[PDB]
């Protein structure tokens, strides 16, 4: 609504910093106890920052505040009392979804110890990939360009509810999934498409390409895509118009659906109200039901 376009700050008292998280892009990340909002939260910081680094802090806090949907990661505001600055977020129950994807695929099930965790249903799947799809919708209805959307950038909660997020991680601290094209910038080549590579255009039509990758991910349990590949030969094959492979087990009209999202020219590519509409489709017909253990 017109009231979220307003930044909510939040009291420095408030907030109980806990433990980091991981090293994020402009400061550190940290699981914090918010009051008065105790629930756990999620909080990225900047500290000791310059006036412009601080002025581009508020301007995310402006973008945030105003993406609010069931299927977005929740931003709860700032808090700028202080030395390191805030930004709040609700920490998910269960969560990266990379992370969850291979706590549930065919090799933790084997490997289990003790009480083994149950391996993700197809229709499990389908419930993960519609919600992504809707988060997807949600943001392109307000022109934002995610850039890095990956499993690892989506949460779990209660319910297998999925919400779509941005870490934001240090991409030299952590460079596994990222690769400095040109030798300036470090970005998700693995997720990309040739023009985002290429020329570095990103646009709706690119995080579409990503979502067809999200996909993949999804359909084999979260392992890395092209993981066959060094990050050159990920960019040859990307470049020539090589695909991922069929996952063993997906429905034929969902890798369809990944090739869709592939084609080569942007404005090709399957509309994301289209894939969303698949999804919920496809969800509905085969819902989740089954226990989900470990
Ligand atoms: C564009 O909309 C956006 C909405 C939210 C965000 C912030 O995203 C995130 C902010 C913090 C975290 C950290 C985090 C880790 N583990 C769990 N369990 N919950 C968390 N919170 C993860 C995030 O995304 C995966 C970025 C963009």
């Amino acid at each position: 609504g017109a009231m979220d376009t307003f930044v909510q700050h939040i009291k420095r008292h408030n907030i109980v910093l806990k433990r980091e998280l991981g090293e994020g892009a402009f400061g550190k990340v940290f699981l914090a106890e918010c009051y008065n909002l105790k629930i756990l939260v999620a909080v990225k910081t900047l500290k000791d920052a310059s006036d412009n680094a601080r002025k581009d802090f508020h301007r995310e806090a402006e973008l945030l505040t105003n993406l609010q949907h069931e299927h977005i990661v929740k931003f709860y505001g700032v808090c700028v009392e202080g030395d390191p600055l805030i930004m709040v977020f609700e920490y998910m129950k269960h969560g990266d979804l990379n992370k969850f994807l291979r706590a549930h695929g065919p090799d933790a099930v084997l490997m289990a110890e003790g009480n083994p965790p149950t391996e993700l249903t197809q229709s499990q799947m389908l419930h993960i990939a519609q919600q992504i799809a809707a988060g997807m919708v949600y943001l392109a209805s307000q022109h934002f360009v995610h850039r890095d959307l990956a499993t690892r950038n989506c949460l779990v909660g209660e319910n297998l509810l999925v919400k779509i997020g941005d870490f934001g991680m240090s991409r030299d601290v952590y460079s596994t999934d990222y690769y400095r094209v040109g030798g300036h910038t470090m970005l998700p080549i693995r997720w990309m498409p040739p023009e985002s590579i290429m020329y570095r255009k990103f646009t709706t039509e690119s995080d579409v390409w990503s979502l067809g990758v999200v996909l993949w991910e999804i359909f084999t349990y979260g392992k890395q895509p092209w993981y066959q590949l060094s990050n050159n030969e990920v960019i040859e094959c990307i470049t020539q118009g090589r695909v991922l492979q069929r996952p063993r087990t997906c429905p034929q009209e969902v890798y369809e659906l990944m090739l869709g999202c592939w084609q080569r020219e942007p404005h090709m590519r399957k509309n994301i109200k289209g894939i969303h509409t698949l999804l919920q489709n496809l969800a509905k017909a085969s819902p989740v039901y089954l226990d989900i253990l470990g």
